[PDB]
């Protein structure tokens, strides 16, 4: 193995939540960042491994007694407080998926496998490596199964320095217990330099630890041996009053309420401070992105069949094909307004859906892709392509089932070619609509409020559609050739009716009204080309928004 | 006071979580009743409690040596682990409104306040009793001070006999401490009988209660005074091998993890257990029902302003309404086609919006009304009735000033009288669609399952609103008469042409394909009376099937 002898001295947080603060970790060692809430255990231990930067962050960090570079960032692997892992992939499957993707692609396949495996067998997680991650809405692992998870997303990288953040936080005692013993056999059996901020540790917890660092609202109080900070807290005049948890009284005392923090900092500045002091290729990059590009979309398959695939949604598209096929049951060809209204609901359903159910792709997931990002497993363009051909690959399936339900049972233009015709528009005009969803979506991460923008932004497309309004203000016109709905619905009229020849030989013009009614709402303003080159622009245009999004954060 | 006393002998809930558990609390004694999870501590306080009955459980529970009453419910407090609380209103107007709704009506208001007030100052909530609770969503107060409200809420009633399931679950260790050190000093300075099921305290907490009772897989393992647990056990044969805490090293050997449970239980029956054995007017009903309202009415008001008139929903109004006053800016009234699609628009807008809304009325409080069912808060007649009426008074804003807007942006029919009309339409319609998402919202409690059903059933409302299809089939147009867009539509159609006498003059109509699309879509086959009293008929109905829902369960 690479040892890492960790270092860190006048290590201040000036925003402060950290002054003060030095000591060190040497390899084999179970640190312990004890410490109450606000005390900057996880602000520690996030500027430890590299996560702090900046003139907020003072002193100095070494590495191996040198300061921290990008080889060390390659050689430290952190595990953040947040478990973000994808609910729908299988532990087994997630591990394989992040070692694919983060492991170097010097390495084969089978052997970026191997090491998954062997990671899976190590942290115990062979007996659930089949069950899937799931989080708090579908069931899966545990809570330690999942941290254990997490950790080892951190681990197959292999790094000796792990600097863990609150993993038993929000654990069961018998698992947060196991978690720690995984841990200290970790740094023990492996010689990996682990570096852990324990809530509230529980006894044997306590006892695990090889060596404790505790702070006191920013300033770190005590550094040293697990089993030392009673005997050297007692020599400083500090004993418990009743059988206190080491841990619970280490805690207690950080809040300065014993029997207090000033005296006692001033005890270990002048007592303990000073004895730790002195213990001190173009084609390559083509290849790998499109290796990431396919990593990605096998990974996020699972998550896209589950959400563009949801029973709900499911339904909803049932229902909304048997209420088309009944509404308009063998609907007439002549029946001009009837087959507008039909095919403009289509448009409004098509829109609406896949816009609304894209804005939040990219909210929900903005997290995990910063988290998997600034680690370096995969770049932007890469995750944000492979989702982008997941959702075009998965957001067809329920318009193209639709279609196929309604322009049959509705009995529109016959033949197949206008049934592909027609088919190629709706897919194009979902993707359009869906593309919109991902700009908004993208553009801010709320997802309540990116839902609200593009309701509000479908609703202007609708009221510009061409078929709730027709005789427009002269300066409100121009929002309908902005409109995703409007050229589906240009498109859809255009193939049922052509040029509306025919129809126009049924009604007999070429009543003015009654010509009227079928000469603006049938023959419109758009060609059928220019709708469908528009449509692709839009499609094309708002991904490159949201990519554009993307990369503003 | 009226001091209580648990006496539970042999209490096992079959169908095991609890068997032969064997102890008593007097008045004065802070009981504990620790263990790991899934021991049984939450279900013991349960039944101990009177929240848990029938065949399930098994064996004798005594209230002052005698059988649990409907009066002793009125004198035991439960703080459930789960703290449903208003979010939008402040912790005096809480538990203010909790004294209300809680305290017999033969107290006087003043007085009822008074005591609020008091319950507010004796648990520490006087520093952040103007404080708005909040919750996840909002912020408000801190976890400690929630569960604090809580136990309030649980306090107004005054009870001697509290029980606390889990009430530091969640809580700093700070906050804890001093939720127990409340708890020790109700139990001490008001002499209540508090019993708590405490998950993992600290090693002050662990002193701070004055008794303790462990569950070890159903089984009572050690009941006994607080500081005789270390004694008693080392007497067994069981020795902290480290520095533990002693709720640690509890919850431990609960476990039965020690270098076990069997052996210790029998133990446990020899020397403890015996020890214990051996010390083993229709007039004033419609008055409450109609102060209950009123309290009902005030406590919802908040959550009401901060639904109904979300900033998101005000800006999906806001702009639903801008492009209403600019796709029909200056409509004229000869448009028939464009008139009837604005009619219809403000339909599909008003029949969705306050439908999907009202379905997670319900459901989102559910919980809550049960909580403050089962305990005597209110009956369920007047909550909901309540509730009708807040949600009535409040989801009639948005549309009162979207129509506002738009029927004097859009030229509709002029004149005070057709605005008066379509005022009452439009919020009798608004009315009706919120009652079919209330229905739909009780009939079912998931708040998505409710959504999609309402969405759908409002999709085949749209659909045969008589807008987009005319031509019906025969063995579909009975589906028109049972929509509430229909009516709506219907109704803004007669308001805005009556009989369709001056738009036929203005046609001079009696093609014939052009007079028909007229004549079938003005008018209808409804009339405006029958069309206002299947909307009133409809209103009432969904709110009956509402209740009829919320009596289900
Ligand atoms: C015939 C045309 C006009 C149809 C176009 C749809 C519109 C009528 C708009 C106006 C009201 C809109 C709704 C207003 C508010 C919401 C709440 C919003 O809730 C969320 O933010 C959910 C977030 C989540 O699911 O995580 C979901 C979209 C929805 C139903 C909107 C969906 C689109 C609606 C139905
Ligand atoms: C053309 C006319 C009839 C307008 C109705 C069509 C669409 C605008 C509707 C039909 C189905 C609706 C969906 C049905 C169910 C829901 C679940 C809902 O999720 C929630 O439960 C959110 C809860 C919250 O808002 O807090 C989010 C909106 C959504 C997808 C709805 C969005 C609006 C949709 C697409």
């Amino acid at each position: 193995c690479f040892p890492i002898t960790l270092k860190f001295v006048d290590v201040c947080y000036r925003v402060t939540i950290l002054s003060g603060v030095t000591g060190m970790i040497s390899p084999g060692e179970f640190m312990a960042v004890l410490g109450p809430s606000g005390s900057g255990k996880s602000t520690l231990l996030n500027a430890v491994a590299g996560r702090l930067h900046g003139s907020n962050l003072t002193g100095k960090i070494l590495i191996n007694d040198g300061k921290i570079t990008k080889q060390t960032l390659k050689r430290t692997g952190f595990v953040a407080q947040d478990d973000l892992l994808y609910p729908h992939l299988t532990v087994r499957e997630t591990l394989v998926f992040v070692a694919l993707l983060r492991l170097p692609r010097s390495l084969t396949r089978d052997v970026k496998l191997r090491a998954a495996e062997s990671v899976i067998s190590e942290l115990g997680l062979t007996k659930c490596e089949n069950t899937v991650v799931g989080n708090t809405f579908i069931r899966g692992i545990s809570g330690g199964e999942r941290k254990r998870v997490s950790i080892a997303h951190e681990l197959l990288i292999n790094p000796s320095l792990l600097v863990l953040d609150e993993p038993t936080s929000g654990l069961d005692a018998t698992a947060a217990l196991r978690l720690v013993q995984t841990l200290a056999g970790l740094a023990h059996g492996k010689g990996k330099t682990v570096v852990t901020s324990i809530h509230q540790p529980s006894s044997r917890v306590f006892q695990m630890f090889d060596t404790v660092l505790l702070l006191s609202e920013g300033k770190c109080l005590f550094v040293g041996k697990g089993r030392d900070a009673m005997a050297y807290f007692e020599s400083v005049g500090f004993s418990p009053a009743f059988p206190m948890n080491p841990a619970d009284f280490l805690l207690d005392l950080a809040n300065g309420v014993c029997q207090v923090r000033q005296t006692l900092v001033t005890a270990y500045d002048t007592l303990l401070a000073p004895q730790v002091k002195t213990c001190i290729g173009i084609t390559t990059c083509i290849a790998t992105w499109f290796s990431q590009l396919c990593i990605l979309l096998h990974r996020l398959l699972k998550e896209r069949r589950h959400e563009s695939f949801d029973l709900l949604r499911i339904f909803q598209v049932v229902a909304a094909s048997i209420l088309c096929g009944l509404m308009w049951w063998h609907s007439d060809y002549r029946d001009v307004h009837d087959r507008l209204g039909l095919l403009f609901f289509i448009s409004i359903f098509w829109g609406v859906l896949p816009s609304f159910n894209a804005v939040f792709t990219f909210p929900q997931e903005r997290a995990i892709f910063t988290r998997e990002r600034a680690s370096g497993m995969y770049t932007l363009s890469s995750y944000f392509m492979a989702h982008v051909l997941g959702s075009l690959s998965m957001e067809l399936v329920l318009p193209a089932s639709f279609l196929t339900f309604t322009y049959w049972m509705v009995y529109l233009r016959p033949g197949i070619v206008p049934f592909l015709l027609t088919l190629s528009v709706l897919l194009l005009y979902v993707l359009a609509s869906q593309g919109l969803g991902l700009a908004l979506g993208a553009a801010i991460m709320d997802a309540k409020k990116a839902s609200t923008i593009v309701t509000v932004t479908m609703l202007a497309f609708v009221l510009t559609g061409g078929y709730y309004v027709n005789k427009v203000p002269s300066g409100m016109v121009w929002m309908k050739y902005v409109s995703t709905t409007f050229y589906c619905y240009r498109l859809l009229v255009a193939i049922q009716y052509g040029s509306g020849e025919e129809i126009l030989r049924m009604l007999g013009c070429d009543t003015s009204a009654g010509c009227r009614f079928v000469e603006e709402e049938v023959i419109g303003d758009v060609g059928m080309w220019t709708s469908v080159g528009v449509l692709f622009l839009m499609f094309f245009g708002y991904r490159v928004l949201a990519y554009l999004a993307l990369r503003r954060i």
